[PDB]
């Protein structure tokens, strides 16, 4: 099935986020806030053991991460989704590309922008006036998040947790 | 902070659920089906540590249950909830039990029936006419489940998972 690795922050984040997803994330019923760590992957059901097996070593090789958000941003036009920017640091890149190896195994590695998606599936009018808004919108929000989850999807699309993993 | 500790059992089962409670359950955008925690509960968010080290003890002497849904049924005349039900066991028990132990003392039950709700909030006309559908609909389902989420409740009621605990 498919699986997906993120960071839920502090519920204060994610209350903050959802005054928002309530109208404009279609993902608001199907899973909570979250910072995705690794593009969602499909894995078969007895090769998931060792998979929770090698989070475990990239959990224990890392320490809890320092989430700064300072500003709400767009991927547009690439994509209408806007979001609560986190800005990057070294720690965030080298547990992402991490989540690229072993058994979760490569292809990738890269220009990863860590962020708190708070609007998607907008369309181009409904973009800027959400953007509009939202950009008269400060933010000045910093925590420590001291563990990740890996997940998997049901079918009607909702994300339900599997594991939790604690950082150093 | 709200918290609850509760199973969420295969995604075979939680969709069979949800097939159910997207229509009925208005906790169907809040959280994924699941087999209730042990009552929620009120705890001072930072004596989080006790409660998480309480649970990992309770989860090391306990064993993966084993999970055989019977059939629909319904709590009605006490509450207009209609669920899929578990069958009873010494393990579900006992370990219901040990979750009113501890820093998680205070008073207990009124039976504790294992169940996944699919319905509830239910005017007494709709139940009416959803347990006449369902109390005969068939449903045999068998599964092991080996872990227990706890979570906290956001501003808008969704739950989200704060740790996982393996049994055993």
């Amino acid at each position: 099935m498919k699986y997906g690795i993120v960071l839920f922050p502090s519920k204060k984040l994610q209350d903050l986020a959802n005054s928002y997803r309530k109208r404009y994330d279609p993902s608001y019923s199907l899973i909570p806030p979250h910072l995705t760590l690794r593009a969602s992957f499909e894995c078969a059901e007895e090769k998931a053991d060792q998979l929770v097996s090698h989070l475990r070593n990239i959990a224990k090789e890392s320490h809890p991460l320092v989430l700064k958000m300072t500003k709400y941003s767009s991927f547009a036009p690439v994509n209408n989704v806007i979001y609560i920017k986190a800005e990057p640091t070294e720690e965030l890149k080298t547990l992402n590309e991490k989540l690229y190896t072993g058994v979760l195994a490569g292809e990738q590695e890269y220009n990863f922008v860590p962020h708190v998606t708070v609007g998607q599936n907008l369309s181009d009018d409904e973009h800027s006036d959400v953007l509009g808004q939202l950009k008269m919108q400060e933010v000045s929000h910093e925590e420590i998040v001291d563990r990740f989850h890996l997940l998997y999807q049901l079918e009607n699309g909702s994300w339900t947790v599997y594991e939790t993993f604690l950082l150093g």
